[PDB]
């Protein structure tokens, strides 16, 4: 298909089937970085992401849109033909739904033995009958993985937001698919990848869970955004706003304590010389440290705290609100937020390509396409005549 | 170096410099999937991850350990020699620290023009003097990207936990490095990748932020784990604990509303016939819906709710505590949590390899190595003699 040559993934052909966040995020990331990516949508039901007024202009940029019944008669034929020149196919569905519909990995590989197939589901491609075919949702994946129970406040768990598990799961699929693609270069044989959202999230939540698994205790939840184990780390309130800080290092602790009224604790058996990180539970003075830290910070502005903390080499930052990002000097200097044109000629604002590749940078070359916009071009590209396409459309098997 | 051949990344040589989570997580993921990965530590002190009693057994498995001063004299010479047979080099530092120390991308590419170099920093490799060279932390990246302000409760922001931004940033580095590796296989030209943690997290927080950038409003924070925008979605309290639910679908909404006492809202302007998903912002009876839903849930046990919701096909799950995972049938069937031996011969429990590659699965072949365990073997493998290695040790430039 016509598109500029750019990025590390120029020339790669990626196809995805899925809706909403997790699967499409995985597929579209290839498009950020130069791949030819085809978004498959159902003929009767467009991707529900399109209900949102602005997000999809970002989350579906740089894509080609195919609308095809990939499971029925000529529609299935056209889909399996497409696979013959596809490098990576990503699909998100409820367990082994593709196999139940007659599109097994084996059938995909009959059409392209080199194909890298990524299956993204809530609970995996196999397991028990009770869980395997259950719906995939971000909240459920967080609930089921131990991630949710570690988020929120001491007496109020909550999910990480927004839809954190969908992003982790999608990104993992992209990563895994690129890894499998590497192996195809050497062997000429494809791969199938079983990405279960709860397993992705299990891994992301191990920092303290590893203690529980190996004889120790699970950590508590944060109290008002303060770290559950490390004093002076996390979220604090100043006079005119919130900050985060990380009270780490020998001099940092000594100088900070001088400021807040706790110079007398330095050199004690509880906070001995050379202490570089305070554990709030193990240290009897943990609660006192927080009382004095809170009191000192509450009488100072963010600007004052940042100025002192810079003098003391204490890591910190203002908690930015969304309205403060666009004018922030680092954002401006790095063009972190940019603008592009939608397919219907309106200006859209949003994040630039990340990360920044030096030799082969990504770029935004196309706005989000409409439902079935590229169907005719795609089918022509894989050998369908104009009459064939008109016939697919008349049968209800494709939408142009 | 001696190791089993397995996984999609068998034969790939990866080296990383960094400590704690973000950089090492990026490097170690290659090792999960079969690569030869070398972990660089300093000489006279080790990676601070090692102070954790259990996590590092997971986060540093399948690794080789090199202890080498890569910036100074003959230590630098040995590092640049190692780069000649390295495919991917990952480093986490404060901005362009490697360049400041004398190791520019140009120097690296003099030794291997194919080298894929991933630079992971808080604020990027370039930008303003004020921000570019500031410390990299998870809390700071959340604060500076607008992620933190979107997490927590209505009147209490908080970070996503545990250390969510380090995991997103590290995972992105792995992904981007694999993409650049594809380009190397195609053109022979290496790459330098500027991964700024705040830009990673900017992207993960766009679902509602795109509305703010394009004329609309920002979304509020969750209330006690409930979605800020969609009614009947998120965390709820039953008689005997927490669940998550997703009130999505026509009959789901109708039958739930009848159960909870709101049948009179159906077929109205506020909840039109055929409503699939209630947008709370715009529905005048959103608070009433939450009131009635909470009252009904509070009189039923988690089991009673799951039973009814299974009848209605409403997606839901119990919020699992960490003690509930190991015996869960899906975890058992999929061997999601497994055991392996540490290098000193103890049994360690934790997550299996994820995701599950069908043809070339990952495996756990080695426990976390000790500080400088593989220094001698690595230096020997790239042409150093026993005497040359002893001289590095006496000079304080390597540890064995």
């Amino acid at each position: 298909l016509p598109m500029p040559k750019f990025g590390p993934l120029a020339g790669l052909r990626v196809v995805f089937s899925g809706i909403e966040i997790a699967g499409p995020f995985a597929g579209q990331m290839f498009a950020e970085w130069g791949a030819e990516v085809i978004w498959i949508e159902n003929v009767a039901w467009a991707d529900t992401i399109r209900v949102q007024p602005n997000y999809p202009q970002l989350s579906r940029r740089n894509l080609h849109a195919l609308s095809l019944n990939i499971f029925k008669d000529e529609g299935r034929e056209a889909f399996l033909k497409l696979m013959e020149t596809t490098d990576i196919f990503i699909e998100a569905s409820k367990g082994p739904a593709f196999a139940r519909r007659g599109i097994t990995d084996e059938v995909l590989w009959q059409h392209n033995p080199k194909l890298v197939i990524a299956h993204l589901s809530g609970f995996g491609q196999y397991g028990t009958e009770e869980y395997t075919n259950l719906p995939a949702y971000n909240t459920i994946a967080q609930a089921f993985s131990g991630y949710l129970i570690q988020n929120g406040d001491v007496d109020q768990p909550m999910p990480a937001f927004p839809y954190t598990a969908d992003y982790f799961s999608g990104l993992t699929a992209t990563t895994a698919a690129l890894a499998a693609l590497h192996k195809v270069r050497e062997t000429g044989k494809g791969e199938s990848i079983d990405i279960a959202m709860y397993e992705v999230m299990l891994r992301m939540g191990q920092y303290f869970m590893m203690d529980y698994f190996n004889g120790g205790e699970m950590c508590p939840r944060m109290s008002k955004g303060k770290d559950p184990y490390y004093a002076g780390c996390g979220l604090y309130k100043c006079a005119d706003g919130y900050i985060v800080m990380e009270l780490v290092g020998i001099t940092q602790i000594e100088e900070c304590f001088k400021d807040i009224g706790l110079a007398h604790l330095l050199g004690t058996p509880e906070i001995p010389e050379g202490t570089q990180l305070i554990h709030r539970i193990e240290c009897p003075y943990g609660p006192l440290v927080e009382e004095k830290l809170d009191a000192w910070l509450a009488t100072h502005t963010i600007a004052e705290v940042k100025e002192r903390f810079a003098e003391l080499n204490i890591a910190c930052a203002k908690v930015l609100t969304v309205p403060e990002l666009e004018s922030n000097p680092q954002y401006v200097a790095r063009e972190s937020i940019t603008q592009w044109q939608t397919m219907d000629g309106r200006t859209c604002k949003g994040p630039n390509i990340m990360p920044k590749f030096k030799n082969n940078p990504g770029q935004i070359w196309r706005g989000m396409p409409s439902h079935g916009m590229d169907t005719a071009a795609i089918l022509k590209n894989i050998g369908y005549s104009e009459n064939d396409i008109q016939e697919l459309v008349s049968k209800g098997l494709a939408k142009v």
